[PDB]
């Protein structure tokens, strides 16, 4: 009960490329930050295949446990972005 904003297009390089990448999943245009990947008419299935791709191309796991928690660009933008940074595991 927060998703109730209107189609806004992605707007930080991160969010963009990942709205890219639904595209090319879900077979449709006008992937917003908040376009909740559900109700665009993703599924499981599809939710698991995005991390198929995205975890080769951004090097980072997502498991679908961050998917379906919080099915939207912003959500993956941000959780991917604090992974991707650089840590120091040492």
């Amino acid at each position: 009960p927060v998703t109730e904003a209107q189609y806004v297009a992605p707007t930080n390089a991160v969010e963009s490329k990942l709205a890219e990448i639904w595209e090319r999943v879900l077979g449709v245009s006008g992937i917003g930050i908040l376009d909740n990947f559900f109700q665009i008419g993703g599924h499981a299935l599809k939710a698991m295949a995005v991390a198929a791709q995205v975890h080769r191309e951004y090097q980072v796991e997502l498991p679908l446990k961050v998917l379906f928690a919080q099915p939207t660009i912003k959500a993956l933008a941000q959780y991917v972005a604090t992974r991707s940074h650089h840590h120091h595991h040492h």
